[PDB]
């Protein structure tokens, strides 16, 4: 039957010592709560009820495009009170899964298993085994069905040795939630309405509560501070790296690899140590990425080698291209097949045609460069003062001599040759050779001050 | 009552295979012995007696400004002999704590606890529990008071299972040290005067020896070689990173973070992987540091972003500035608020005014640049041959065209405009436009050799 | 007596998801099979029989210069069948050691111990203790001599608790191999001729099989996929780093150090985090390597400092030189003693004489530079269009002004001085001062568009 989700995301996260609310801190480049929202969507959730409160304006701005129901909680009275804020929107005939915005690593696979196990009119409770369960609510089974969650302070000597504990994640139908949430009381040391009390209330109605164990404890771990957040980050990155390794990506050291988005890859892709992949990246067959590279939102064709300490963003690189080391591709850089970009070169919002080379100490911005061009060392595209970033157009088979300035707007036609040290302000015609006439003074017998 | 410290630092450190003496090898950028000296000072030590020997001249040069008593030991006859070298300087009425220059991670907190526990006319002995205590002197308690330290070769089957062992760190009063040190003998397999024998001598005088356990074993671990030193380094860096994380600094991977000095920070500071912080660094609120950056002795204002692979030293950066990627700030670089420094740019001993930009392939040295200037790509400040690094002075609202050389000493006044490819040797006046008149030869129908 | 080796290397390595065969994937920059071949050679193997099959053409091209006997297996019928392919080449009177091309970390020391233990006309079997031996063939000893290898599915409750298991590595004489290999059958669930059956056949002949335990399990671990390969890589790099640390090399973080070849070092060498050493590298005394450096096939003299993010290949650096940060040395770079190479500088196939400095934003290619030269910022060596990379020759004590282009072929004699912004096309004589005569237009009262 249908499914909807409730995500608790109202927490201040005081121990983060941040102006952000708790769930907006990122794992792998995206907010903890976004991980959970995405997981909820992957499960096929019809509605996603987001319980929010602290940092409300920041939540709204940071998650503006998320397809969620914004349930603004005015006061924090416990998890049961939080869930009950969304209860009026529950369908009687749908399943509801309760999730936590500060526990981001819960997987679709584990939640599918939880939902599957839910008995009619009953509850499916996600549990986990801990080597040291001290502090956590112990799962008491009579059958394989949960009759109680006994808290640390109430447990007898025998119960304290129970390793299986409550995670707080649970599934039940909407009608049952609406029914039981209205019966939850707050007579306890904290004065809070606990969602945990639904296990008791379910048993009061002779409805069975089934336990389902999480595969990894890190799926249910929350982040209360940045040390814990860093632990989740490393676990997540290791898991991502392991998946890629088993898919056939050669990651030289998975402990020194970071994926912050999505990676599409071909076969025989090699990634050296300390590479960061951000946004949506596509790598073709036999792509080799050297140490220290940063790729953000890029498409890299087959057989490309990116040499060390290259930074690429919002760019496209054709097959058999060679980039780096120390290359910078800024947004809008489009390199054709078999191109060459070398050290201390910056390309911004420019197209570079097949076979062309830009190998040293050069800035190319707002330009179109044709096929088989030779852009010499020290070449710079620039503008007049007060300009609006006008374009430099370079044709096919053009030689641009070293340390030449190309002053936009300007066009250099096919087959043109430009001598070293030239300032190009007027258009250059097809097969036109332009060389600078220098005036020099030569003084003989100049003894250096040494 | 008063406190003084004795630090054993005479060792050759043969297994380091170094020309340095043992205690001068660094942890987090400073000598092992300096860590211990600093800890001794933090405790409120009145005197610090440094027992030294091997590499004496190097010790003297490397630790010249340390407020210690230089006790030169001419021969190594054991720990008791070493401590007795400083004994004539002990006050009868002060406490003396014995520390080791090759065991650098001992904390102030642990030592305060040790001193607190010292009974009058007795000894406080720092101990530690080891899972495998094989090789170490076993602590024999009768009460919670130490009656013997039984060495591995002397221990019976029962005593070998004792996990608590001697660390060698101890506190006693000066009069008691002077008394007992004179009674220590050398009748043992090594022929050495052992400080350990004070436990026996104390009990001979019916003076109680109290045991105090160290929190972490790494506090009492020594470094005999560079493998062990590296282990201490990693433990120390992890501990530093954890502290910063709990304080609210977002360190993306604490295993790839290095602090070699002191870090002052605001809130919501983000530090990406493989960053090194050296000397005294201050970061404001919401500072973001990209991957691969090196910051040494820098002050960074609020809301600054440092992009990847930037190296900064002895520099100041104003609020909302943008630095990198691939930026180099050398000593004396002072960037005002809202400045921009880009890839392949080097700034040395220069001031750059509010809003100014230096974004590509540029060297600015020994210069003053005003507010809202545009320093084009390829611009270089230089000197005449035989000069003494003279200054380039650039006013407010100046445009410097790409690939221009500024030849110091030279002044460019407010509002001036300099065309691309210019060589500036004479002063430029207010609102003066200077453009280079180029001579070019144009040859039509030049067929390239392709 | 004499020794020869058989290496099994025929596997497809399907779970690598690669166009390469299994054993060509690299550990520390070289094919897994090459590690084993080298180890076989270090042991003093007279012949090395390489059993190959899948990716045969790639094996042949990648391992063309290896001194091995190429035994092409046409079908995979089990390990015994594989070894029997080389059996006709076994000497009756030599020992034969069987090794696996996908288990690269087996050490010479372990194999020497295995060979030593081999009883006459018997077998030496390499075994290993596993905490969880589930799945592996259990070693059954009667004496300290192996009477059976009992597989998981056949073992009784008692035998399953045996921790010692078969690795598959074994030594026996050539005559015995030829004898027993002909008796191996394939009556089992897999229908394969197993080398394991030699233990049974040896006991049938009343020949003793002796067990020898491997020191580390990682010596006998195979890599079936890239996740397992990465685990072997990290173990190997840690082991290499540990060796260097114990030899006296200061590696700041051995978890962030990579050696992919061989390193020769002096004393007091310091290597910061994220350094990669490739090919054959030699470092002198007191060499300091900053973070992020890549050194491939380089010789570095005494007292050289390489600052962060420098990339060096096929280059030589004289004593007391200073390189970096952000320096690029390409093949053929030869720097003399006391030279200086700075940020955003690229040197290719050039010699640079004693005391000379090239400190900013410069390309020097195909050049000879003499002693005590000053190569200014922005200097570029270049060629005419259609040239064949001709040479620039610069003498001793030459000053080259900033942003000057040197157009090869050209010679600049001793003591010459070149002004900033010059284009040098004609040879410059001894003590000749060359300065560019600029034409400038100065327009007063030019109000900028701001
Ligand atoms: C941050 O948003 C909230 C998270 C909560 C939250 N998060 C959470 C829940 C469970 C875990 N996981 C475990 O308890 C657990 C961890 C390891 C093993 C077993 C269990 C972690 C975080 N728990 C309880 N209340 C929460 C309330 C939150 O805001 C809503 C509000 O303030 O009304
Ligand atoms: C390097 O300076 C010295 C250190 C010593 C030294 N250092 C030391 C002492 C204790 C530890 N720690 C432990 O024994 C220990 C470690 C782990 C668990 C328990 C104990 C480590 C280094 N120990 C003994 N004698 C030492 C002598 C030294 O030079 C003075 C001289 O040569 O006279
Ligand atoms: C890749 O080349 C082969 C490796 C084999 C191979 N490699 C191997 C052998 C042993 C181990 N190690 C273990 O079994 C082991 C690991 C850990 C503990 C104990 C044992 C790993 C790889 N094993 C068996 N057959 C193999 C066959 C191969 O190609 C030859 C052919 O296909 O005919
Ligand atoms: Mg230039
Ligand atoms: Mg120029």
């Amino acid at each position: 039957k249908a499914l909807s989700a409730v995500i608790l995301a109202a927490g201040k996260g005081t121990r983060m010592y941040s102006d952000l609310p708790k769930v907006l801190h990122t794992i792998a480049g995206k907010p903890m709560v976004k991980h959970v929202i995405d997981t909820a969507h992957q499960l096929g959730s019809e509605n996603i009820h987001l319980i929010y409160g602290h940092g409300g304006d920041l939540m709204r701005t940071h998650l503006a495009n998320e397809q969620v129901n914004w349930v603004l909680q005015t006061e924090q009275l416990g998890t049961a009170h939080a869930v009950q804020q969304a209860a009026p929107f529950f369908k009687d005939n749908e399943n509801i899964v309760v999730l936590y915005g500060d526990a981001p690593l819960i997987t679709k696979e584990t939640l599918e298993k939880l939902i599957e196990a839910k008995p009619e009119n009953g509850i499916a409770l996600l549990t986990v085994n801990l080597d040291n369960p001290t502090g956590y609510g112990r799962i008491i089974r009579e059958n394989g069905n949960v009759v109680a969650i006994v808290e640390q302070k109430d447990a007898n000597a025998e119960q304290l040795n129970i390793k299986e504990v409550n995670t707080g994640v649970m599934v039940s139908d909407g009608a049952s939630f609406k029914k039981w949430l209205a019966r939850v009381g707050n007579n306890n040391a904290q004065g809070e309405y606990y969602l945990t009390d639904l296990i008791a209330l379910a048993n009061q109605d002779n409805c069975q509560v089934v336990a389902v164990q999480a595969t990894d404890v890190m799926e249910v771990e929350g982040a209360n501070n940045r040390l814990q957040l860093a632990a989740l980050e490393r676990y997540f990155q290791n898991k991502q790296a392991s998946k890629l390794l088993l898919e056939g990506v050669m990651i030289y050291d998975p402990a020194r690899f970071d994926l912050r988005g999505t990676l599409e890859h071909g076969k025989d892709v090699e990634i050296d140590v300390n590479v960061i992949i951000e946004g949506n990246v596509k790598l073709g067959d036999r792509v080799k990425i050297g140490t220290g590279c940063v790729l953000k939102n890029v498409v890299i064709g087959n057989d490309v080698e990116i040499k060390p300490y290259s930074v690429l963003e919002d760019s496209i690189v054709g097959e058999k291209a060679a980039i780096g080391p120390f290359s910078r591709l800024r947004p809008g850089a489009e390199l054709a097949a078999e191109t060459h970009v070398g050290n201390f070169v910056e390309i911004k919002k420019s197209t570079v045609g097949k076979g062309s080379k830009v190998n040293h100490l050069t800035y190319v911005g707002d330009s179109e460069i044709g096929s088989n061009c030779n852009i010499g060392a020290g070449v710079i595209t620039c503008n007049y003062d007060g300009a609006n970033k006008f374009k430099t157009i370079i044709g096919d088979d053009v030689f641009v001599g070293s340390d030449t300035q190309l002053v936009a707007p300007v066009k250099v036609a096919n087959g043109a040759t430009i001598g070293a040290g030239t300032t190009i302000t007027r258009d250059v015609g097809e097969n036109e050779l332009v060389i600078t006439r220098v005036a020099q003074r030569h003084i003989q017998g100049w003894q250096r001050p040494i």
